C-alpha cells in the first residue's frame, strides 16, 4: 500500500497511542478504552457538558485527544 507519505499513515495511529497515554498520563484512562472498543464518535460538547468541573484549557486539551478520537470514530 505505498502511495501516501510513509510517515503521516502512522502520525494517524501515533495520534490514538499517544492519546492513550496522554489520557492515561493526564487522568483519564476510559477515554482512551472508548476509542480502543471501537472508534466512538461523541460530541465534545457531550462531555465538556459531564466535565464542567474541570477550566475551559482541560477541556480544551482532553477535546485534543477526543476530538482526534471521535474525528477517525466518523472517519473510519
Amino acid at each position: 500500500m505505498c502511495r501516501k507519505k510513509p510517515d503521516t499513515m502512522i502520525l494517524t495511529q501515533i495520534e490514538a497511542k499517544e492519546a492513550c497515554d496522554w489520557l492515561r498520563a493526564t487522568g483519564f484512562p476510559q477515554y482512551a478504552q472508548l476509542y480502543e472498543d471501537f472508534l466512538f464518535p461523541i460530541d465534545i460538547s457531550l462531555v465538556k457538558r459531564e466535565h464542567d468541573f474541570l477550566d475551559r484549557d482541560a477541556i480544551e486539551a482532553l477535546c485534543r485527544r477526543l476530538n482526534t478520537l471521535n474525528k477517525c470514530a466518523v472517519m473510519k
